[PDB]
């Protein structure tokens, strides 16, 4: 299926390449700013999986309690002819009653955006019904892959959600565990 | 199918975002070094499509007449929560009898690498026969998309090839047109 390929590709072509080097980048940033307790960036990459496929580019739009703090120092790697291909990742603070309750690297799984866009292109032969079905399958497949993945054990968290409570509280729910 | 999704995703999630800004980046680099004639970087992104799905990270390995010249100045854009997500691209010189015959931005379509890797993972339920079939379908679909794509008219060239003459000569064949 479309989702099956997208999930395997997002894993092989992205997660597999950034997750083994993420914890060393996170440890470097926390040790540079002596970040302890709530101000210490979580050791895991938090991946937003909206089932509606609505992927905005600014996280401070889906929820105001998600605020950009810093960029995680870039990772570079020679990739498919691109010398020093850059892997940029953003660190966010999660607010609760105005104060910083948690700190983590956060981003959306960009294949969910593709699925929505695909449903808008006549040439794609892909319906809105296909988009919701493939969205659920993409999440389930990514979950199945990461469950067995050696690169991505204790350094990745999937956050699947359906808008009917709070995204910030949901990230914080995972962060507090 | 797996290829159909991969081609639409590579287009929507990558080509659609870098191709409208590529020619301005190319024009900036050529004007910075007063590059004219053979030393002038081609206005198109050259995408390598090996039908065997063999995607190495160093182009100077598939053919020695492909030599790294410079990095095209990075493009940055806020993308799915990643602030200033970096789009790095590499400029290559194409050699003929030791001398520079052409200059172009060159890279492999990374979804072809995913397809090969997918065929190696037992959980993917994807055979070597599926990999070759999906590889051909990925190329054909990408060609179909780019043919009608408004972002990607005169600024993208697909180079599909099957190893049985010369990759460098093949890129040069397109460059000389
Ligand atoms: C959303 O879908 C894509 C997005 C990108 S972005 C990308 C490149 O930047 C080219 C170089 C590279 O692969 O690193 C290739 C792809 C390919 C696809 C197509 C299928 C999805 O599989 C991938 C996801 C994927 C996401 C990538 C990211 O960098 C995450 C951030 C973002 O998408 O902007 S790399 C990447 C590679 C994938 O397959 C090779």
């Amino acid at each position: 299926s479309v989702a099956h390929g997208l999930a395997w590709s997002y894993y092989i072509g992205y997660l597999r390449l950034i997750l083994p080097e993420l914890q060393a980048r996170i440890r470097t940033y926390n040790q540079h700013y002596n970040n302890l307790l709530r101000g210490a960036v979580s050791q895991r990459l938090y991946i937003l999986l909206p089932l509606d496929c609505g992927v905005p580019d600014n996280l401070s739009m889906a929820d105001p309690n998600i605020r950009f703090l810093d960029k995680l120092p870039q990772q570079t790697a020679d990739r498919a002819g691109i010398k020093d291909r850059v892997y940029s990742n953003s660190i966010y603070e999660l607010l609760e009653n105005g104060q910083r309750a948690g700190t983590c690297v956060l981003e959306y799984a960009t294949p969910l955006q593709t699925l929505f866009a695909m449903s808008q292109y006549s040439q794609a032969g892909f319906s809105r019904e296909d988009r919701l079905e493939q969205a659920k399958l993409f999440c389930q497949t990514l979950e199945d892959i990461l469950a067995d993945a050696p690169e991505s054990q204790n350094n990745c968290r999937l956050i699947a959600y359906q808008e009917p409570f709070s995204l910030s509280q949901e990230v914080l729910r995972h962060l507090r565990q």
